[PDB]
């Protein structure tokens, strides 16, 4: 695997250290901490976090005197040292907060036999051992933050006690840091983070530039490799936030002790979470991850003064509030640990010092469709509305695979609508990633929303070359994108020869951004076997034929409602009903039906029609009438009829009222029967029972909304070179202007047809007279 070659970002490695120690300065100095105790009184969550902290059982459980040797069991070892910087980190905290005598004396104690016991004897390169890097990288934390609180109040003997006992676990971290995570993902970054840490808490220490130096050096790795510039994480929502734990931390510890300020370049990690996240605020279930929160609200404070594409005038510290506190917190109750540190944590407290209770949580106020394309993620999005059942969210997954926690997912999608989640990924695992379940099953091309080629999963043309992204298009009443992934290409384990060569382009389309459409194109060099699989999440299956009906119940991830969906072509595929494991969290596991739909051919299309629906909602009526070049139908939803048509080649054919030489086109009819609404993918014509509603001098990808007669308004995909576009007027009406990007072009009026060059895609209006 080539670490060095995907589109990530990386910061400074020069190690920045203070002239003189100061203590505390890690979260805030001396003159903070009377400010601190007051912030329980600020609102109803700072008082929570307080109720939370203050009851600790680490501040009246006993100290152990049992010292746990080398050979008891991997959990109990965890536990000890996870006990112990606890007992460390809540003891100092209090004792700032309080200034009881208990608390300093529990602090010092528990400071002085940080990593007594046989730690240093043990191997954390053996699996699941009970002090792995990514455990001691909490501890190293808790431990130093504990420190830094308390070392004012230590007598000269005991604080050169404990900064040998720190000193040494920084040696052995430093020294062992890339033997322990070899492949630079969150077993490398987590300790790496954790030393900085210390580093910083032992910024005298002759060791402390070497140290940092490293700590910087092996982060930047994780974020060059399975991170994106546009704030993606590769090993998904799970394995994001577990690498936050000690993220989050040390980027306020860098800051705050020597003035290095790297949350302007770790911004992006944090605007990718809103973007992502379903109408209840979770981060999807894909590759080795369970539904996540992000805790946006941790950072928020810093982005103050950075701008957002989110909202218009609001500034990014407003979104980030707003999206963690509207967040459905349920599937964590009552416990309420989302980090996957539960044993290690001290999350009350880290809350407590990085919340700002001045930040006005602001929705976002632009259009809920997102274009990710650096990464290969992209999210069809109705609205930002929180746990709002008309709400319609879509993320289509096509990331270049990471070596690392991957499933075969490309050109996969979800869907979160009506409050439940309804077209699915499969899931991490039942419980954990050492399961055969996640190899024989969980992780596979099969258990996703994929077109299979003899088995063969969609990948990457090259390793870490992220799958094309073609004709985005964002509008009030339709979106769309495609992507491009091949079959005999690039993925993990590595398979280096194919019997075959051949391709899938998935179009997505929102039409009435209510429902959606799925437009396989599928090529080859030979005839094989095309799977088309949909799984339903966690529903009832029913129907026969080319029809599926998924019933989801009142679940601990949504409310009743059903997700309906048609296959086409109708005749020439055939439809398997199976079952397979739905898992969103672990031990949450269960057996859901699934569709198979399979063609054998060469060259051939599959067009999946998925409709969202509260629980007693009139079914659509859904007609195939794909033929031999054209796969498509027509839906009938809430009265109106939509149209929609997918063909190989720029060849003139027809469908329902369609007749395009487009591969693609989608069209809207209102109550009455008059065409409202249409998109095309690189047409040049289209006419709509036999009337022409456009043509061009070449292939042009646009949408256009003609429901209004004084305005015809909608978006033209990116373009390669100028296209003469013709639009029809309505009759005997004259063009007063044509806008594309908020500028004026040149238009002429030939025959009852608006005439413009457009060299270049973006929003349109044509503006009309009487
Ligand atoms: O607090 C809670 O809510 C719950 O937390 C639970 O803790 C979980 C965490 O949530 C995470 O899932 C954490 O992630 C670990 C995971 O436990 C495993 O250790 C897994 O193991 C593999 C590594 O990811 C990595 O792939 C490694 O690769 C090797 C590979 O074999 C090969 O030889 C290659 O050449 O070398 C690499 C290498 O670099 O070493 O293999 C690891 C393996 O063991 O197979 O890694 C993830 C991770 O990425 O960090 O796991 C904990 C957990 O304890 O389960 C849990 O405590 C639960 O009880 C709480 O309720
Ligand atoms: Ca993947
Ligand atoms: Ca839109
Ligand atoms: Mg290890
Ligand atoms: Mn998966």
């Amino acid at each position: 695997a080539n670490y060095e070659t995907y589109d990530g970002f990386k910061v400074s490695e020069e190690p920045v250290l203070p002239e003189k120690e100061v203590h505390p300065s890690l979260w805030f100095t001396k003159s903070d901490i009377q400010k601190i105790k007051e912030k329980k009184n600020e609102d109803s969550f700072t008082a929570e976090l307080w109720e939370e902290i203050s009851n600790s059982p680490y501040l009246t459980m006993e100290i152990p005197t049992d010292i746990p040797s080398a050979t008891d069991s991997d959990t109990d070892i965890h536990k000890y040292y996870g006990n112990m910087s606890r007992i460390a980190k809540y003891n100092a905290f209090m004792y700032l907060m309080t200034g009881k005598s208990e608390y300093r004396l529990r602090a010092t104690e528990a400071l002085k036999r940080a990593f007594d016991g046989p730690i240093y004897e043990m191997d954390p390169t053996v699996s699941g051992s009970g002090v792995d890097e990514i455990y001691r990288a909490v501890w190293a934390q808790n431990f130093a933050t504990a420190y830094d609180w308390i070392q004012p109040y230590l007598s000269d003997e005991d604080d050169e006690i404990i900064r040998e006992r720190l000193a040494k676990e920084a040696q052995v971290v430093y020294e062992n840091l890339y033997t322990w995570g070899p492949r630079p993902h969150n077993a490398l970054s987590k300790p790496a983070w954790g030393l900085g840490t210390l580093a910083l808490t032992l910024s005298d220490h002759p060791d402390a530039s070497k140290w940092l130096n490293r700590a910087l050096e092996a982060a930047n790795t994780n974020t060059l490799y399975f991170f994106n510039k546009d704030g993606h994480y590769r090993e998904g929502a799970h394995y994001y936030v577990y690498s936050l734990v000690n993220l989050i931390p040390f980027l306020y510890h860098y800051k705050n002790v020597s003035g290095v300020n790297y949350f302007p370049e770790y911004k992006n990690i944090f605007e990718w979470a809103v973007k992502i996240r379903n109408g209840r605020g979770w981060m999807p279930n894909v590759e080795d991850s369970w539904i996540k929160p992000a805790p946006t609200h941790m950072v928020a404070s810093q982005y103050k003064d950075t701008d957002t594409d989110l909202h218009s005038t609001a500034k990014l510290a407003n979104i980030l509030q707003w999206s963690y506190f509207n967040t459905d917190f349920r599937p964590w109750e009552p416990d309420g640990s989302y980090t996957g540190a539960s044993y290690d944590d001290t999350w009350d407290i880290d809350q407590y010092l990085t919340y700002d209770s001045t930040i006005e949580q602001i929705k976002p106020d632009v259009s809920g469709t997102v274009f990710m394309n650096n990464s290969g993620q992209t999210v069809f999005r109705s609205d930002w509305n929180f746990n709002n059942p008309n709400s319609r969210y879509l993320l289509f997954q096509g990331v270049a695979e990471a070596d690392n926690h991957y499933h075969y997912d490309h050109l996969s999608f979800i869907i979160h609508a009506e409050n439940q989640m309804m077209a699915s990924d499969s899931g991490y695992s039942r419980n954990s990633y050492g399961e055969g379940i996640r190899t024989s099953w969980y992780l596979t091309a099969e258990a996703h929303n994929v077109i299979t080629a003899n088995g063969e999963h969609p990948k990457d043309v090259s390793e870490n070359t992220t799958p094309v992204s073609r004709y985005d298009m964002d509008t009030d009443f339709f979106d769309f994108q495609e992507k491009e992934a091949v079959y005999d290409g690039f993925t993990f384990p590595e398979k280096n020869s194919y019997d075959f060569s051949g391709k899938q382009i998935r179009a997505i389309g929102f039409p009435r951004q209510d429902y959606f459409v799925v437009a396989d194109q599928l090529f080859s060099d030979k005839e094989v076997q095309y799977d088309l699989y949909l799984h339903g999440g966690r529903g009832e299956m029913s129907g026969e034929g080319n029809y599926r009906l998924w019933t989801y119940e009142d679940d601990r991830y949504g409310q009743e409602a059903k997700m309906a969906a048609w296959v086409f072509p109708s005749k020439e595929s055939i439809f398997i009903d199976k079952e397979g494991e739905v898992n969103y969290e672990a031990g949450a596991f269960n057996s859901y039906g699934y569709l198979n739909a399979r063609q054998i051919a060469k060259d051939t299309m599959f067009m999946q029609i998925i409709v969202p629906l509260s629980k007693y909602a009139d079914i659509p009526e859904v007609v195939d009438l794909s033929t031999d070049d054209v796969v498509g139908g027509t839906v009938v939803k809430d009265n109106e009829k939509d149209t929609f048509m997918q063909q190989l080649n720029n060849a003139e054919n027809s469908l329902g009222d369609i007749t395009t030489d487009a591969t693609f086109a989608y069209t809207n009819e209102n109550s009455n029967n008059e065409l409202q609404h249409f998109s095309v993918r690189q047409g040049t014509s289209l006419d709509y029972k036999g009337e022409n509603i456009f043509v061009s001098n070449k292939p042009i990808t646009f949408a256009l909304d003609i429901s209004d007669e004084t305005q015809y308004k909608g978006t033209i995909a990116a373009l390669n070179e100028t296209v003469e576009l013709r639009v029809k007027n309505p009759v005997g009406v004259p063009t007063e202007s044509v806008v594309v990007n908020g500028e004026n072009i040149e238009f002429s009026v030939e025959d009852g047809y608006t005439v413009i060059q457009v060299a270049e895609g973006g929003d349109i209006n044509i503006n009309f007279g009487e």
